[PDB]
């Protein structure tokens, strides 16, 4: 078996997605950039054997079509898998329908067009997504005309899901009630397309509820209405494809190649009002979905960078042969890898990273700065969530959307209420600061 780093170098992190951390790498010869999925062995448990994996991913390297990711190379080590796959600078769908001003079902048509052309391609190869939802639909590019890639096609069936709720953030809302009884089949991906399209033509899901319990009981009874304002300026034949989607038995439902023939996909493709309630509940249910996670992985950094902090003073302590509490530059470096070999992109990026720390920097100062630097991204990601939740630039957030946020974190009621007035204000809302306070407190700290 071929070595990973020998072929490819780290540039920089794209961001955090299912089953592992998602690296822009670049080809040390060709220069071809691509995205490269690093799946843990020791967090992801398998669900199939070695021969099983190796012959799907050899199958979706083979397979090609403008609305699905492409996948280029596979490597494995004792402790890790790449899956190496083609950058999309786009970002994610509902990213960009919030910026945009104007909405309409001509969108929403192409849109869904696009993802059930992928799904049919993936279908016909025997290959089911199982976990589709807003968050796997990538744009290829940052033009506003750019094709819909879907990710993580086939994973779910090779990888065991996570019982962290960090991981399951908005999964309960578009997963189908057939998969969480353990019999299912492909029909479960146009059930989460329909839930999608439901949500791209109202912006509040059909299975709504104050924590995932709740949303998951909604699911199963399968029970959904259009009663909302934003449904009147919709179309008759936009609610009809949504009802075939949303088909609780899976043998009565639609297939992803019947629903592109339907009279809304065929009319609204080749009078269009715009949407404009849905564009407001698409920004205030992204906001709380963003700000839920942010709140989840700045809890888990503390966590992790306390667990770590501790760890690299006690591989420092013990390399300290005198005792005045300093160690040269090349020291520093066997400690930082010790404390990443012991914890789980190569040596060359470990030396790195350890100058990145010595050109701003004792080795107890090494450490606070670099630990710091790990945990800037998700600083910074909270602040950023709770600047953009709060539209109205008031700089706090109510009790109503305090419930709300922590209701979609799966944090009890009882937990943060007690944790709030350990601030004896009484005000009602809380600041950036305050929230803040309360997620340190909610970690132990
Ligand atoms: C989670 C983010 C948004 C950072 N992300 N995720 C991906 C998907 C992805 C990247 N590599 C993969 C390998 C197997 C399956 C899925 C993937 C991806 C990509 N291609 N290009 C830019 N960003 C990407």
């Amino acid at each position: 078996t071929a070595i990973f780093s020998d072929r490819y170098k780290g540039q920089r992190v794209l961001g955090k997605g299912s089953f592992g951390e998602v690296i822009l790498c670049k080809d040390k010869i060709t220069g071809q950039e691509c995205a490269v999925k690093v799946i843990s062995k020791r967090q992801v448990k398998q669900k199939t054997d070695k021969e099983s994996l190796l012959r799907e991913v050899q199958l979706l390297k083979q397979l090609d079509h403008p609305n699905i990711m492409k996948l280029y190379e596979f490597f494995e080590d004792k402790g890790y898998f790449y899956l190496v796959g083609e950058v999309y600078t786009g970002g994610e769908l509902f990213d960009e329908i919030i910026s945009r001003k104007r909405f309409s079902e001509v969108d929403a048509a192409r849109i869904i067009r696009q993802v059930l052309s992928g799904i049919t391609y993936m279908h016909k190869n025997k290959i089911v997504h199982r976990d589709l939802k807003p968050e796997n639909l990538l744009l290829e590019s940052k033009s506003k005309d750019a094709n819909i890639r879907i990710i993580d096609f086939g994973l779910s069936t090779h990888f065991e899901a996570s019982k962290k709720m960090k991981d399951k953030i908005g999964t309960a809302y578009y997963i189908a009630p057939e998969v969480l009884h353990g019999t299912y089949d492909e029909k479960c991906d146009v059930w989460s397309t329909g839930v999608i399209l439901y949500i791209l033509l109202s912006g509040c899901p059909p299975f709504n509820g104050a924590n995932e319990y709740d949303i998951l009981k909604k699911v199963e009874k399968g029970k959904y209405t259009f009663e909302l304002p934003q449904w009147k300026k919709v179309s008759e034949s936009a609610k009809d494809l949504i009802r075939k989607m949303l088909t609780y038995v899976p043998s009565m439902r639609i297939s992803a190649r019947d629903a592109l023939d339907h009279e809304w996909i065929q009319t609204y493709t080749k009078d269009v009002p715009s949407l404009d309630n849905a564009i407001l509940n698409i920004r205030q249910f992204q906001g709380t979905q963003k700000l839920a996670q942010a709140a989840l992985l700045y809890m888990g950094s503390k966590l992790t960078s306390q667990d770590e902090t501790k760890e690299l003073t006690a591989i420092f302590h013990k390399m300290d042969k005198n005792g005045d509490g300093q160690l040269d530059r090349a020291e520093l470096i066997e400690g930082y890898k010790e404390l990443m070999r012991m914890k789980g992109l190569d040596a060359s990026a470990v030396e790195h990273e350890v100058d990145q720390v010595l050109d701003a920097v004792e080795y107890s100062e090494f450490v606070t700065v670099a630990m710091d630097r790990k945990t800037l991204l998700s600083r910074e990601r909270l602040e950023r969530a709770f600047r953009m939740f709060d539209s109205d630039n008031s700089g706090k957030i109510s009790s109503t959307e305090l419930a709300t946020i922590f209701g979609v974190s799966d944090v009890d009621s009882e937990t943060w209420k007690s944790v709030l007035s350990e601030d004896k204000n009484n005000d009602g809302e809380v600041d950036f600061d305050e929230f803040q306070q309360m997620l340190l407190k909610l970690c132990g700290n």
